[PDB]
């Protein structure tokens, strides 16, 4: 059995920065360090940080006065941010810069009382945070997940309408949503394409290349990782069996028995050691040396704030 590795895969700039923020805060201030939401959606990372004294909460009420609070990489709403500010908390923000970029646009449309539409998945923390940048009752902030949602949406003033997107969406499905938005609201304004980040686009392009070679694709990533689910989904739609797994223990022999080519990738929040362990397991199941596919070289890095270096 041949083992192929997708490239790029694994950690993106925003996840590496966010994890460093929490590690550095723990080393500087000691435990406990409060974190609003899993810093990144990865069980291995989260479980480990818990070990070192990080405490993950959903609501600011959960945090004691005098505490240190870090916002997760997914971002938070202005209401959350203000609630944190109204309290006597020391705050560090691990929101990824590429999410903050979207937030700034939503706040701008809110200040203008002009409606905005967000393409994204209801209930996800990044969508809650981005929708939570809009607070003007004169205008409006609407969420759409699909072309059908667009077909049913009505707005107050489609002459002054703009759109944004979640950073981890399917590139192909978002394209379909945007097409619908432009047919329904011909004066709608947005970025040149969407707000899907370089890491999402690159990992989806890389899994596409991987799936054209592999019969089975294993995506290292947790269940609640949006970007990771998009990678397994993409390979599945190409007709390959694809499994989203947290670690090597999740691999069932049947998935790879008599398979000549198995591919492995990882979501933006999965540490490389999990991939190494998955490769090791596939080897014990008959696989040979892991072969990295050629891919887009990534070079962006986001530094931690000076206050935490
Ligand atoms: C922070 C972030 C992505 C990094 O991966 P995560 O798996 O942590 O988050 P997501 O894909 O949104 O479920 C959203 O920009
Ligand atoms: S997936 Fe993209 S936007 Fe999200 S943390 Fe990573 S680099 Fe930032």
């Amino acid at each position: 059995m041949q083992i192929l590795l997708a490239n790029p895969r694994g950690f993106c700039a925003g996840v590496d920065r966010a994890i460093s923020i929490v590690e550095n805060a723990l080393a500087i201030y000691g435990a406990p360090i409060y974190v609003r939401h899993e810093v990144v959606h990865n069980r291995y990372v989260v479980d480990s940080l818990r070990e070192r004294g990080a405490i993950f909460i959903e609501q600011i009420s959960e945090v004691p006065d005098g505490a240190i609070l870090i916002f997760s990489a997914h971002g938070v709403s202005q209401a959350v941010r203000n609630e944190a500010k109204s309290r006597d908390l020391t705050v560090f923000d691990a929101t990824c810069p590429l999410v903050t970029k979207v937030h700034m646009e939503v706040a701008r449309a809110s200040r203008r009382g002009e409606e905005s539409i967000l393409i994204g998945h209801a209930g996800h923390p990044e969508v809650e945070g981005t929708m939570g940048q809009y607070s003007n009752p004169e205008g409006g902030m609407y969420l759409v997940e699909s072309p059908d949602d667009v077909w049913k949406l009505t707005v107050k003033n489609e002459e002054k309408l703009s759109f944004m997107t979640q950073t981890t969406l399917s590139v192909d499905d978002t394209s379909d949503v945007i097409d619908a938005l432009r047919k329904r609201f011909p004066k709608i304004v947005g970025p040149r394409k969407d707000d899907i980040c370089y890491a999402t686009t690159n990992r989806q392009e890389a899994v596409r290349a991987l799936a054209e070679q592999a019969e089975v694709v294993l995506v290292v990533g947790s269940k609640n990782s949006s970007n990771s689910n998009r990678l397994a989904e993409l390979a599945q739609r190409m007709g390959k069996r694809a499994f989203l797994i947290d670690d090597a223990k999740d691999i069932q022999e049947e998935w790879v028995k008599e398979v000549k080519c198995v591919g492995v990738t990882a979501g933006a929040s999965a540490p490389d050691i999990l991939v190494q362990n998955v490769v090791a397991r596939l080897q014990q199941l008959g696989g040979g040396e892991a072969i990295p596919l050629e891919g887009r070289e990534e070079n962006i890095v986001f530094e931690v704030p000076k206050e935490l270096r």
